[PDB]
Order: C-alpha cells, then sequence, then structure tokens
C-alpha cells in the first residue's frame, strides 16, 4: 500500500513500456521497462516471476522471467535477457520466439506482463513458503542452509534469492551455488555473482562448471554429477533446501537424480 505496485492481480495483463535497451554481449542484453509511475513498484515477491505475453507470427507466445530488478526499485524493471537468433544454430535455425521479439522492440513499444506467479515465496531469515501446488496453502520449512542449480538464464530465479539475503544483514541464511554451462562464453551475470561472492563469501559459495572448457579454467567441467553435488552444496545431514532452474534436460536427468543419490529428499528440492 505504501508504495503504489503494478501487478495488482494476477489475472491482468499491464502493458509496460520499454525505456531502454542495454546490449550486454553479442547475444545478452538488459531491458528497461517503465512502471505505470516513477513512484510505482512492480509488486513481485522474492522467489516468484512474470509472464511475457505477446502475439507472434500469429501465435501467442508466453513466456517466464525473473527481474534482475526487485521491489526497492521506484519507477522500472529490468530484466537480463538470452537471445536466441535464427540462423545461427544451424539445428535451431529459427531461433527463439519471446526472445527475438523483446530483441526486435523499439522504444515506446509495450508488452504484456503478468504475475506474480510460482509455487515458492521466500520469507526471509531461512523461511520459505512453497505450495505443493497451485491451489493448495504453503508449506513453512526454516533452513540454514539454500544448495542451488543454475543453468543459463536460471541463474536470475537464483540471483533473486541470494540478493534478497544479502541485503538483510539479519539474515544468516548460507546459499551454495553451482552454475552450469556450455561455454565460458555463456557465464550469464558472472561480474555481479563475483561482486557478490567478494563481499558476502560468509553467507555465499559460488562455483561453476562447463561443458567445454577452455584450457585455463579453475572450476568444473562437464555435467553437474554425484561429486559436484557433495563438493559444492551443503550436506544432506543440514536439512538444506536445494533449488534448480535451468534447461529441463539437465534438470531432469543431470540434477534431480543425483540429488536423489546423495541423500536430499525430494521434499526439500524445488525446481522452478
Ligand atoms: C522461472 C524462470 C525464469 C526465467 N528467467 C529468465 C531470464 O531472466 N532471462 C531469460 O532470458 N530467460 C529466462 N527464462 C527463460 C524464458 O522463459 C525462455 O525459455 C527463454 O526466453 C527462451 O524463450 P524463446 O521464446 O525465445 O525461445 P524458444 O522459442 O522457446 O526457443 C525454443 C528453444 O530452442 C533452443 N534454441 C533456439 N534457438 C537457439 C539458438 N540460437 N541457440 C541455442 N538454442 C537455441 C533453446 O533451447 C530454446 O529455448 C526463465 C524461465 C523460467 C522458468
Amino acid at each position: 500500500s505504501t508504495p503504489a505496485i503494478t501487478l495488482e492481480s494476477p489475472d491482468i495483463k499491464y502493458p509496460l513500456r520499454l525505456i531502454d535497451r542495454e546490449i550486454i554481449s553479442h547475444d545478452t542484453r538488459r531491458f528497461r521497462f517503465a512502471l505505470p509511475s516513477p513512484q510505482h513498484i512492480l509488486g513481485l515477491p522474492v522467489g516468484q516471476h512474470i509472464y511475457l505475453s505477446a502475439r507472434i507470427d500469429g501465435n501467442l507466445v508466453v513466456r517466464p522471467y525473473t527481474p534482475i530488478s526487485s521491489d526497492d526499485d521506484k519507477g522500472f524493471v529490468d530484466l537480463v535477457i538470452k537471445v536466441y537468433f535464427k540462423d545461427t544454430h544451424p539445428k535451431f535455425p529459427a531461433g527463439g520466439k519471446m526472445s527475438q521479439y523483446l530483441e526486435s522492440m523499439q522504444i515506446g513499444d509495450t508488452i504484456e506482463f503478468r504475475g506474480p506467479s510460482g509455487l515458492l515465496v521466500y520469507q526471509g531469515k531461512g523461511k520459505f513458503a512453497i505450495r505443493p501446488d497451485k491451489k493448495s496453502n504453503p508449506i513453512i520449512r526454516t533452513v540454514k542452509s539454500v544448495g542451488m542449480i543454475a543453468g543459463g538464464t536460471g541463474i536470475t530465479p537464483m540471483l533473486q534469492v541470494i540478493r534478497a539475503i544479502m541485503k538483510d544483514p539479519d539474515d544468516h541464511t548460507v546459499c551454495h551455488l553451482l552454475f552450469a554451462n556450455q561455454t565460458e562464453k555463456d557465464i550469464l551475470l558472472r561480474p555481479e555473482l563475483e561482486e557478490l561472492r567478494n563481499k558476502h563469501s560468509a553467507r555465499f559459495k559460488l562455483w561453476y562448471t562447463l561443458d567445454r572448457a577452455p584450457e585455463a579454467w579453475d572450476y568444473g567441467q562437464g555435467f553437474v554429477n554425484e561429486e559436484m553435488i557433495r563438493d559444492h552444496l551443503p550436506p544432506p545431514e543440514e536439512e538444506p533446501l536445494v533449488l534448480m532452474c535451468g534447461p529441463p534436460p539437465m534438470i531432469q536427468y543431470a540434477c534431480l537424480p543425483n540429488l536423489d543419490h546423495v541423500g536430499h529428499p525430494t521434499e526439500r528440492c524445488f525446481v522452478f
């Protein structure tokens, strides 16, 4: 109520105006959108995301994104987007629908936001409120540590939580992040993650892994396995929560079964 929220109902689409573009690398962008007034906030609880929706080439396309801005930000929302260009991966000649749609927007164009959405909310100081499904009440579990597995753009739901914890000097939850990508080129938001690690090392552990690592590389190599789970996530005996977001293949065949191997109950594993 104090600051006016933009996402007043989840059943409503809000056309937000694109006000700024930023080329980060060849295929990664930051887009900024104007909230309805400069004193609005988004209205997005930690742990949840929004959907963009648009009519692209005659079809309705809906996709989830987690902003890198937060409810402290007045007047705007920022998204970091990986663009899947056509005519690039000869085996995905068409590219990605939504990300190329965003790449093509001009300053002034609008796009429809809706939310908040998602089964998990972070309540602070270790309190996670997790719905078994969209229609049931949340179960509330209090952890002292959170393990996090992210592939590609899956980092933006981790970062939102990481930040939410580090802002709060009274939040002593320890976050352990294992970040998987294809090539060093593809470590999205590396400077942000490393600045946070520089300041908050006692509450933030960070480790990468790469499918095709360069010759000078100090971190993991290959897919997520038993050993990386043991070495870079809190142990199952600490009763940690474990969060996952990334390409469905990695989550389903690389993460979940090995999490089961090591001993993390599936009740303490959550996929965004
Ligand atoms: C909780 C959550 C948060 C998310 N946060 C973000 C975020 O912050 N930023 C973000 O950018 N995305 C985010 N996403 C992902 C986003 O929802 C989309 O999956 C992504 O934008 C791709 O959508 P698209 O329509 O463009 O691609 P699609 O049309 O769905 O593309 C189909 C698929 O083909 C493959 N593909 C196509 N072209 C290429 C190519 N050139 N190279 C390689 N593979 C290719 C990719 O696997 C691609 O996803 C998030 C998803 C979830 C669930």
